[PDB]
């Protein structure tokens, strides 16, 4: 049965399944995206309960953008191998009349398994690479460009419009508006030290406009880990070293915020990135990121 959105009482059910699989696993199911869409009226639901607490979960996300129809899904690991995640791939990919993606984070043996029993195949690999958070960068700022971080929302239209212009086409990341902000900024992690922004000075034909932005962000729920969550230079000043100096500035940022009582942990940071997009891949190998994990988006063949 299909729900176009669910009840507080199923979402706070659903997030026990999430938070207690992502501690079985490893690595949570299903994305942060999913979670905000929990409690929004955008997504597709199914909910499988047992014979009785929710014991499988998918969501199924339309087209939108550049991009198609994806679900992540995810069953409770002492209900696994009793059919529930073939029974709920099976209904989406009936939806969706077999146009719909899945998403396996860190691609585990189980997910590969499932896929294979399924018939389908990976056609989509985003990366996560981290890099520890000693021997930090000494970034090197050009004249013409002047760093701050973020004011608010008079700071939100040139954000946007240099978003959409780096991502244009990306299926989840391109074609944004004021909302999409706007939920990101209601999120506990959120913080506008964290969101660098770089604008064009004097020297530059444009002055005060933005060439790109660093957005920042602190995982809540895991000690020393922060993250390049999104990282974009207008197009019109790409190839100029911006990108790599946005990152370097990011990491030192973070290297700042990552006593005695503080538990010992080395620090790092994560990011996530297409396997084909060449450019970014050049610059975080430079900055000596490596491979962390794969998750693997799988589909018909
Ligand atoms: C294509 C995808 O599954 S993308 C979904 C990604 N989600 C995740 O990876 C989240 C964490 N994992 C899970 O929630 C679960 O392990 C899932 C959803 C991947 C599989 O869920 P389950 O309910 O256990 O799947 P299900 O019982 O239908 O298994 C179907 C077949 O896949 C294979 N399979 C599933 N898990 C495994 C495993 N651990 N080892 C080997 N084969 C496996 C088997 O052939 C199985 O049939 P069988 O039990 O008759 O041998
Ligand atoms: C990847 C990117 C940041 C590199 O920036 P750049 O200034 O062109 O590259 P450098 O000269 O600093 O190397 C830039 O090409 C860009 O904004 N690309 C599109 C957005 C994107 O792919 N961001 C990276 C995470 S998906
Ligand atoms: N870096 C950008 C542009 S390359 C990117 O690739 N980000 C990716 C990444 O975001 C992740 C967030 O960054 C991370 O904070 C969160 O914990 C995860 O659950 C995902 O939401 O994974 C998503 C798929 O799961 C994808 O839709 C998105 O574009």
């Amino acid at each position: 049965d299909w729900r176009s959105a669910l009840t507080a009482d199923e979402q706070r059910s659903v997030r026990a399944l999430v938070t207690a699989t992502t501690a079985v696993d490893g690595v949570a199911p299903v994305g942060e995206q999913v979670l905000r869409e929990l409690g929004q009226q955008r997504t597709e639901h199914l909910l499988v309960a047992g014979s009785g607490p929710i014991i499988g979960y998918l969501n199924l996300s339309p087209p939108r953008g550049a991009g198609g129809a994806m679900a992540e899904l995810v069953v409770h690991p002492q209900s696994r191998r009793r059919g529930i995640g073939t029974a709920m791939a099976r209904a989406a990919l009936a939806k969706t009349a077999g146009r719909n993606q899945f998403w396996a984070h860190g691609t585990l043996d189980p997910a590969r398994a499932t896929a294979s029993a399924l018939g389908l195949v990976g056609v989509r690999e985003l990366i996560q690479m981290r890099r520890p958070l000693r021997d930090i960068p000494e970034p090197t700022i050009p004249d013409g460009v002047v760093i701050r971080t973020y004011a608010g929302t008079s700071d939100d239209a040139e954000l946007l419009r240099v978003n959409n212009a780096a991502f244009a086409g990306h299926p989840e990341q391109g074609g944004w508006t004021a909302v999409q902000l706007a939920e990101r900024r209601g999120e506990a992690w959120f913080d506008p030290d964290g969101l660098i922004l770089a604008f064009g000075d004097s020297p530059r034909e444009r002055p005060g406009r933005l060439l790109g932005f660093h957005w920042t962000k602190v995982h809540p729920d895991h000690p020393g880990l922060g993250e390049v969550y999104v990282l974009g230079v207008d197009p019109a000043a790409q190839r100029r070293g911006l990108g790599q100096m946005l990152t370097s500035i990011g990491i030192v940022s973070l290297a700042r915020r990552l006593k005695t009582l503080d538990p010992a942990v080395e620090p790092a940071v994560l990011l996530y990135v297409e396997s084909d997009n060449v450019a970014a891949v050049r610059t975080y190998q430079s900055l000596g990121f490596t491979t962390y994990s794969v998750d693997t988006a799988y589909a018909l063949a």
